[PDB]
């Protein structure tokens, strides 16, 4: 299964590039689409089309303490990192580090497709712990100044 990677790949009218978030087919007639950084890209000797990447959880699919609060579309960097054909992508989206998601916003996403990132979460360990510094894939979505900043909006979910 030779591979010949990409920094780009089309799909139907799409065109997905590293960098990327894309939401991703769950394996369950009702259940929330993940949400996935596109790290790598291919086309294999079948013809298949892939990407592969880190997985980003929302609250609800952690282990936490029911005290524990989140900000609003918070998402965590999991450990995990698993390949997906492209044909299961749902969608595109955008997962913004913690210090520029209140003051920036990417240009031509819905407010409901952009999540904020803070913190990453092992599920080997049921733990989080607060990013030092963001290191993901450069992204080639464009950013500017929000017209308002977004309050910033703790609490837990239970």
């Amino acid at each position: 299964l030779h591979r010949t990677y990409s920094q780009d790949c089309s799909f139907k009218n799409s065109m997905y590039h590293v960098g990327d978030y894309v939401y991703v087919e769950p394996a369950e007639a009702n259940l929330q689409p993940h949400i996935v950084c596109i790290e790598r890209l291919w086309e294999d000797s079948a013809g298949e089309k892939w990407l592969y990447g880190c997985w980003f959880y929302r609250p609800n699919e952690t282990f936490h303490l029911a005290t524990r609060k989140f900000l609003e579309k918070e998402v965590f960097k999991s450990d995990y990192y698993n390949k997906v054909p492209v044909s299961k992508i749902l969608g595109k989206c955008v997962v913004m580090f913690v210090k520029e998601y209140f003051k920036l916003c990417p240009e031509n996403f819905r407010d409901e497709d952009v999540f904020v990132c803070e913190s990453r979460y092992s599920a080997k360990t049921k733990s989080f712990k607060k990013i030092k510094l963001w290191t993901m894939p450069i992204s080639s979505v464009r950013f500017v100044p929000r017209d308002v900043p977004l309050p910033v909006v703790r609490v837990a979910s239970v």
